[PDB]
Parts: structure tokens; sequence; C-alpha cells
């Protein structure tokens, strides 16, 4: 397409030449804590310049260098300053201090759709639909730009003013021309070449919206069990139980992108995307008026003034320390 080709072009030049410490931390007012992570915590801030909220993400430096995933937070952050698309978190600012990684993300107020959807049960195979639509229009902008998204989970998936889904989380996202090789990712949402140590491609992406969709509309993920080696088991032999309230559709778009045999999965076949965007599970979904955002969405999220922290957890608040002495700066140079 031409916008395909703009989405190129526009990734590419910011790719080449990241933005690099376009804020700093005193510019930022503290107020709460929105979520916590393997690197740090993402906390709520209000610029004091503008007073617009930000969600900012703190990663420590030598916890990094430590659990060796410094190659993965350099790579979230080139690929969120360079891409751009409605259903992506936005990265606005972004630095380094001694001790840390900043990366200021809009705040998304809705919070993560993990909470709605445990709220709520199940959704409903519309409210379904509309989620996934956004994901798969998401997954054909990511993978033209040879990305590879590998963390898709409704935790990692936050819920807008508009009931629109904002995806976060590309600590585990990759440019990868081809097949890669790390395991990466949620044991409930990792397709079976991922656990069977293969070279892998978009199509775990594909997988994964599989496991969301099933988790979306039954309220509950297709592989689960206690041990993390008892979900692999039940998704390399990968037979699917589906809920009876299921409809026919919905069971067969999900054992086509819950294909096992990886040259068979939707997302993944000749025809690409369009045997995903064609299905009749879609038939009744305008993949335009998503995009533009023209759908009423089946979901508001109860949303007051900026600032609520209503729809995120209550995390121990803890002391954003900044070394004296700067820390890991060779390993993030780039950064
Ligand atoms: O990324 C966001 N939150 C995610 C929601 N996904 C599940 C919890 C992890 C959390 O991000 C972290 O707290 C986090 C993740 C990894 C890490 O290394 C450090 C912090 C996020 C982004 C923008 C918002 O407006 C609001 C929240």
């Amino acid at each position: 397409k031409e916008f395909l080709a703009k989405a190129k072009e526009d990734f590419l030049k910011k790719w080449e030449t990241p933005s690099q410490n376009t804020a700093q931390l005193d510019q930022f007012d503290r107020i709460k804590t929105l979520g916590t992570g393997s690197f740090g915590r993402v906390m709520l801030v209000k610029h004091k310049e503008s007073g617009n909220h930000y969600a900012m993400k703190i990663l420590d430096k030598q916890k990094v260098v430590k659990l060796k995933q410094i190659e993965h937070t350099l790579n979230e952050k080139r690929i969120l300053q360079a891409v751009n698309f409605p259903f992506l978190v936005k990265l606005e600012f972004s630095f380094k201090d001694n001790s840390n990684l900043y990366m200021v993300m809009e705040y998304v107020a809705g919070g993560e759709m993990f909470s709605h959807l445990r709220r709520i049960g199940r959704f409903s195979e519309p409210h379904a639909r509309f989620y996934a639509a956004q994901i798969v229009l998401t997954f054909e902008y990511l993978h033209s730009l040879d990305l590879i998204y590998r963390d898709l989970k409704p935790e990692n998936l936050l819920i807008d003013q508009q009931g629109y889904i904002q995806v976060t989380d590309f600590g585990f996202a990759k440019r990868v021309k081809g097949r890669t090789w790390t395991l990466c990712g949620t044991p409930e949402y990792l397709a079976p070449e991922i656990i069977l140590s293969k070279g892998y491609n978009k199509a775990v992406d594909w997988w994964a919206l599989g496991v969301l969709i099933y988790e979306m509309a039954a309220g509950y993920p297709p592989f689960f069990a206690d041990q993390p080696i008892q979900i692999y088991e039940k998704i390399v032999s990968g037979k699917v139980r589906f809920p009876s309230h299921f409809s026919s559709d919905l069971k067969d778009l999900l054992r086509n992108l819950l294909q096992v045999d990886l040259t068979k999965r939707f997302g993944n076949l000749k025809n690409g995307v369009n045997d995903i965007k064609n299905h009749k599970w879609f038939a009744t979904t305008d993949w335009i008026a998503i995009y533009q955002r023209k759908v009423e969405a089946p979901f508001i999220p109860k949303f007051k003034g900026p600032g609520d922290t209503s729809n995120f957890d209550d995390y121990e608040e803890e002391e954003i320390r900044v070394s004296i002495n700067e820390k890991c700066g060779k390993e993030f140079t780039e950064f």
C-alpha cells in the first residue's frame, strides 16, 4: 500500500537516527506506581511545565546489565521512538540518569485489559472481535516493519479513554527479517516453535493472537496448568477444547491461528494477514473504520480527569534512587 510504504520510510528514518535524551527527571512530578516489572516500574508522572500526565517507565541499568537483557532494553526503546500506529502507546520522551533508563509514555488511564477481562468475566464475541481487530491491524503494521512483538497478553494491552486498545511492553520486540531464536515471552502465550527451541518468525505473534482471542472470549487461556512444563505439553500437542458458547466462526479462526504447524497458520500463509482479515469471524468488521477509530467501542472506561489511577493497582511506593556515580554508561550509550 501507499500507507505501508509511508510507514516504512518514517520508521526507518527514526530507526537510523534515534531521538535520545529528550527530557530529564526534574521536569516531571512523581505521583504513583502504575505497574512494576523485571527491571523497574511504571509511574504516573506530571509534566511540571505542561501539566500533562505521562507514564514514566524507570529501569535500573544495573539489573538489566546483570540479567544480561541489554540488547532487548535498547531494542524496546529504539523500536518505540521509531514506530507510530493508533493502537500503540506513544513514547513521548526518553533519557537516562546515572542509575536508570527512562521512557515516558502517554498515560492511558483505562488501565490493563487484564483487569477488565477479569472483572467482566469474559468479553462478548463482538467485544473480543473489536479488540482483536485492532491487534490484527497493529500486527500488520509491526510485521511490515519487520518487527516481531513477542509478548501479546491482556496485561500488555491498555484500554484508552475511547475504549480502544493501546499496546505497550515492547521489551521483547525485535527487528527480524526472517527467523529469530530467543526464549522470550509468556508461557501461556508461547507458540510451539518457541517452546521447541526453533528459529521462529512473525507467526508466533499470530499464534498469540489465537491465545488472546480465546482468552478474551472464554475469560481464560486455551493452555493453562500449574507447571510451565505442563502448559508447554498442552501447546505443542496444541489440541484445543473450545467453550460451547463459542461460535462456529470463532472456533474456526482459532483453529487456524492456533495451528501448531507454522506453515499452515493464518498470518503466515501466502495470502498472509488477509486470511484473518477475510475470515467470517471478522465478516462484520470494517477494517478501516477500526483503524480510523470510527467504530463505537463496546466498553468505555469510567474516566475522571487526568491523573486518576483507579484502573491500576496499588504497589509499594519506593524511592527513585539516582546514584552519584554513573553506572553502566558504555552498555547503554546508544540509549
Ligand atoms: O507499560 C505500562 N505498564 C505495563 C503493563 N503491563 C504489565 C505490567 C508491566 C507494566 O510496565 C512495567 O511496570 C514494567 C515492565 C517491565 C519493566 O522492566 C519495568 C516496568 C504502561 C504504559 C503506559 C501507561 O500509560 C500505563 C502503563
